[PDB]
RNA sequence: UUUUUUUUUU
């Protein structure tokens, strides 16, 4: 059993005033643990902290217009107050209100801007579909609350839905739960299992049979071999996904069940779609293994919902599926008003034949009435019994499938509580992009083998809290694990992405020189505008220019920079006119302002059908995809102050290492010197010539300088 | 040295 009681999370989320900006006891997170006690003691006040601090954000960010609720009952659970209220339909399906939901009920109009109003904290419980309206169980915390009084049977009130808790529930019910996990001494003490070591043999064998590369081998292998945890360090273009698919089939050969999960819907898309590919065993035989994703059709890919759970159930239970009743009383009843007036007219003219037809049609008319008026109140058993066959279609699907594909909290979902299904073995990609209660959901199913692929020189799961960032809780189980036992992490030392000019820096700077560049990278790289001295592999064009807040004090911009970028792809395409670029080039910027602005101009200047072949996107908005060209903007330009969160290690290297074949960077130096590793960057190119300053704007206003004809033999 | 930024939700 592992549904643990929600009551205690529950009340300290209903227990809050929603008018502070912005309890509990938040402590360092250690690199070990003796006893769950100890991590429940350390990682509950983190989560209540996270919550507190998303809850805010939400709150203020949300825009969901209010709408009325009339209080149908008032009951005491637990320790709460359930209000049970109706609420239109339509407006319900507008808003979404499900299961699970946080919003604040009111007594006034606005209540989102009227903290002196009668206002209260309410988490939605159920939401049942009548016909035309919608009965809603609210539940808010029975101890303090204003409204108490005022929620009378017919009294109605404002509300408004601020967010959800469903995540925040289910990382708490892997807290709970985790004193009963198989892998609870490892999760604990952040021990992986031992290092093999492999005959070159075999392991030119695993090559052989996978194409793969030395580190990918090594890493298949000792994830075939080892129980417990294997950790899989996978910088950009090192192949994680390849080796994921490969290890996948590894692992299958015998069979021929595998959850593997990822934070975000875009991986898990991406890993499903590799996987539909087919694998293949060891033995050498190719198998079209059966993929399951697990999620809802609106955050899932359009090539994926061929193989999602809910469209398969839902497909089966439309072949085996009142209304015709109603069209036949409808249709009897315009019979009925026919024969009526001319029954009349027979009558009122001493007709004695025609009045005896009509009131004989009459009355068989109103036979026909009965009969169906007594049809349609002729359930819910068959409800009931639709239900039965959609849990009966779920098993029997999830039974035949051999890789289950889902999210973290995803795979924490109250269906596999009336499911029987265990998970073996898990793979968690993107293992450093998330927080520690995420990676410990998918282990509840009696997981005894754990792949965990992901980069921690990479960007961080996202916590909105500063103080419990600052705490620890921006790290990850993989992070810890690589902390205590860095010698047992499998890394994968061979990219095939950057041209090696734009890998050079990262690679020496950020994965120790470990980082190697594939055969034959830079003649894959080769592109023809690389033949223009500004147009090459790797730049730095310094745009002295100046930052400002964007709209509405959100963030910030560079007007300078965005007249480069502009400038930038103009020369660019001018001078290559012949080159389809469709899809190849990405701009991206750290700041959302910033980027709004590229945009902005861009269709502006070249209307909207730029965004097909441009991706306009935030450095942390980019992490896992990848262009042809990359387009850098980097906005800060004070040079006091610093240069903010461009000081970040991790996101300097995602921005880095994102494009291919040409990455232009547009940057202050004045203040990007602040930064002591984008001065080493600065200097890094200045001292291999790859550094450009002076008018920029006219530098790309002509066609510039070719490079040498004794530079393209080599 | 003024975090302003991202995942998650049947
Ligand atoms: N041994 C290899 N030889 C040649 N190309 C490889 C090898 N391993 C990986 N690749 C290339 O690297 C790519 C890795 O894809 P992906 O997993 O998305 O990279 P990332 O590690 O950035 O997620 C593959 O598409 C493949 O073309």
């Amino acid at each position: 059993r592992l549904i643990p009681p929600m009551d205690v999370l529950h009340q300290a989320i209903l227990e809050w005033d929603i008018f502070h900006e912005g309890g509990y006891r938040c402590g360092n997170v250690s690199d070990t643990y003796p006893d769950p006690y100890s991590y429940k003691q350390t990682f509950f006040p983190l989560l209540i902290n996270e919550a507190w601090r998303s809850f805010v954000t939400a709150k203020d960010e949300t825009t969901s217009k209010p709408f009325g609720i009339k209080v149908l009952s008032r009951m005491t659970v637990d320790k709460f107050m359930e209000v049970t209220a109706a609420v239109p339909a339509q407006i319900s399906k507008d808003r979404g209100l499900t299961e699970g939901d946080i919003v604040i009920i009111s007594k006034g109009e606005d209540p989102l801007n009227q903290p002196q109003e009668l206002h209260c904290l309410s988490r939605i419980w159920k939401t049942t579909y009548k016909k035309d309206t919608v009965e809603v169980v609210y539940r808010l915390n029975a101890k303090g609350n204003q409204i108490l009084p005022a929620l009378t049977p017919g009294s109605e009130f404002q509300v408004v839905k601020i967010t959800n808790m469903t995540t925040i529930e289910r990382e708490y019910a892997a807290l709970e739960s985790l004193q009963y996990y198989d892998l609870m001494d490892e999760i604990l003490k952040a021990q992986p299992s031992p290092m093999l070591t492999f005959g070159d043999e075999a392991i030119k064998a695993v090559m052989d049979n996978y194409q793969l590369n030395p580190g990918q081998a090594r890493a298949i292998l000792n994830a075939k071999e080892n129980d417990g945890f294997t950790l899989i360090q996978g910088p950009p273009g090192t192949g994680k996904t390849k080796t994921i698919v490969a290890m996948v089939g590894c692992l299958l050969t015998g069979v021929l069940k595998l959850l593997v999960c990822a934070p975000s819907n875009a991986a898990v898309d991406e890993l499903v779609l590799r996987l539909k590919a087919g694998v293949k065993t060891m033995n050498g035989t190719f198998h079209k293994i059966e993929v399951l994703r697990l999620g809802r059709s609106d955050v899932i890919n359009a090539a994926v919902k061929d193989v999602t759970l809910d469209e398969l159930v839902k497909a089966r239970m439309d072949a085996e599926l009142r209304d015709q009743l109603h069209k036949e009383a409808g249709e009897i009843k315009a019979k009925l008003a026919e024969i009526r007036p001319q029954l009349d007219a027979a009558r009122l003219s001493d007709d004695r034949a025609s009045a005896m037809k009509l009131q004989r049609e009459f009355d068989e008319l109103k036979r026909r009435q009965a009969h169906i008026g007594a049809k349609i109140d002729a359930g819910n058993t068959y409800a009931r019994e639709t239900e039965i066959k959609r849990r009966q279609i779920q098993q029997e699907i999830l039974d035949k499938a051999q890789v289950l594909c889902a999210t973290l909290s995803g795979s924490g979902h109250e269906m596999f509580k009336n499911l029987n299904v265990e998970f073996e073995t898990v793979i968690i990609d993107e293992a450093a992009q998330c927080v520690e209660l995420s990676a410990l959901i998918p282990l509840k199913y009696g997981c005894n083998k754990c792949i965990l692929v992901g980069d921690p020189k990479q960007l961080p799961p996202t916590v909105l809290s500063q103080s419990a960032a600052k705490y620890g809780y921006d790290q990850s189980l993989f992070v810890r694990m690589q902390k205590n036992h860095p010698k047992d992490v499998h890394l994968l030392d061979m990219q095939y992405r950057m041209h090696p000019e734009i890998s050079r820096f990262p690679s020496k700077e950020f994965y120790e020189g470990l980082l190697q560049d594939g055969a034959d990278m830079a003649r894959l790289r080769l592109q023809p505008w690389h033949q223009s001295v500004l147009l090459g592999p790797y730049r730095f064009f310094d745009v002295k220019g100046s930052q400002e807040r964007g709209p509405k004090n959100q963030s910030l911009v560079n007007e300078e920079e965005v007249k480069v970028a502009m400038q930038l792809y103009m020369r660019f395409r001018s001078d290559y006119r012949d080159i389809d670029l469709t899809g190849k080039i990405g701009i991206i910027t750290p700041y959302k302002a910033q980027l709004q602005r590229l945009r902005q101009k861009f269709v502006e200047r070249y209307g909207e059908s730029i965004t097909e072949q441009i991706e306009f996107n935030t450095t942390d908005a980019f992490q896992g995809r990848e262009c042809e060209i990359i387009i850098f903007s980097c906005v800060r330009a004070s040079p006091t102050g610093g240069i903010g969160f461009m000081t970040d290690i991790r996101r300097m290297n995602v921005g880095l290492t994102r494009a291919r074949s040409s990455l232009w960077i547009l940057g202050d130096s004045r203040a990007l010197v602040q930064g002591e590793f984008w001065a080493k960057l600065i200097e890094d190119a200045k001292q291999r010539d790859r550094y450009t300053n002076g008018n920029i704007m006219a530098l790309l206003s002509q066609p510039g300088p070719r490079v040498s004809l004794e530079s393209l033999a080599k």
